[PDB]
């Protein structure tokens, strides 16, 4: 209708604010901050250089469809059912991919710390996303088929019993501990290898000092460290452009 | 306390069943059902003969211990949280697998191709196959360093990751290693003594596995299932048989 916002050069429309509040449950002055901050990725877009082929996009999609354990067909059958339109799929799936683009080159950007010291330093400032539980109760399933115990963590429908084992301190090996505290109550275990055979813990209960340790955690605290200094860098770099960049309300 | 029921002559006693009952939070019936099926095999370990003499205990320990790359002190000090208690629990454990192969080798199991297929047929969804499967191998001209990196998991040290698919590998390695979940290791395999395998990734190309492809998997499945049936009809048969009295 009439612009409301240039955001380097790149107008806003009322119509752009109008429609982005209906797509979300948000409004004005957020519909306004998302517009914002389209517009700011899309002008690095350009300058960066990021595109996103159809044969890249082809490519993205079946990866999706393998990742899914579905196909191109059913996909699209469901799609149908949604009554929503494939082209329209592809059009909003190519944006997410031009928007990972966008950061992955960003961050390729950074200077990242993997040094042990790094890392220790990290964990003693964030010990809180560390903490372990001591004493967990869950339900445990026993195989010698690795394949059977992965039909429960997908399917939930499942034979025979399980036991119900309640893993103290001294109960368990505190590798596991650390393991399970992140499940949820109620969600699985990965299927894990065990003395006898394989194993499947379906968290009941989880209480405990929520102790923490290094060490038994190092290799933890050095994935969640990286990502924070990737997380960071881009909101940094953005902080940064939002200040460079002229944006205008208009009389609108 | 008191006891409750006699067993070939071993006794139960209501302090046995209400402390089992304890630390099973199950009841009185079916505590009595656990420590009935326990009596059942210390008798069963009498008629077959079935012994741990210390010997062959303190062998199995030593190289338990050898394997971990440990010590007695270091795992004495280790276990503070009994010595003596592992032990007999230890002894236990092993007169139990001892039992329980005895027994095993009763069943007049199937070993043949010609089962396994049949079984494969009632259970293919059991098993499966990926053509492309990313894994950290670890080579050792030491069986025992292998075995420890599978149970302790503490890098000893690096190792080659490979990306294994059908023209690179045996497809009795990848109908081996597509059982394995992402994480977990195989088995130690020798190539000879020996090599681990730890699987990173697969799917990497789901596919629905023909018989030929998992067949020592199968057949694994296939023996164990057959294992399991004969001990489990083996014991109810027993639990009707053997003698056992109850108090009045």
């Amino acid at each position: 209708n009439a612009i409301a916002v240039v955001v380097d050069k790149e107008p806003i429309t009322t119509y752009d604010i109008d429609q982005t509040m209906k797509a979300l449950k948000i409004d004005r002055n957020k519909a306004l901050g998302v517009l914002i901050n389209e517009k700011m990725e899309i002008s690095q877009m350009k300058q960066l250089g990021i595109v996103v082929n159809d044969l890249e996009l082809d490519d993205a999609i079946n990866k999706m469809l393998a990742q899914n354990k579905t196909t191109l067909n059913a996909f699209k059958a469901n799609l149908k059912s949604k009554n929503q339109s494939y082209e329209q799929f592809r059009t909003n799936f190519k944006k997410d991919l031009e928007k990972r683009k966008l950061y992955e080159k960003i961050a390729s950007m950074a200077k990242t710390d993997f040094s042990d010291d790094g890392a220790k330093k990290f964990f003693e400032q964030n010990k809180d996303k560390f903490t372990f539980y001591t004493q967990i109760n869950a339900n445990i399933y026993l195989s010698n088929n690795p394949q059977t115990l992965e039909n429960i963590k997908n399917t939930k429908k499942t034979i025979l019993k399980p036991q119900n084992a309640s893993l103290n301190t001294s109960n368990a090996d505190p590798r596991l501990l650390g393991l399970l505290s992140q499940i949820p109550v109620g969600s699985f275990s990965p299927v894990l290898n065990g003395k006898n055979g394989y194993e499947l813990y379906e968290v009941k209960s989880k209480d405990g000092t929520q102790t923490p340790e290094y060490e038994q955690v190092k290799n933890e605290v050095l994935n969640a460290y990286v990502s924070e200094q990737r997380q960071n860098f881009i909101q940094d770099y953005f902080d940064k452009l939002r200040s460079k960049i002229n944006i205008e309300y208009l009389r609108a």
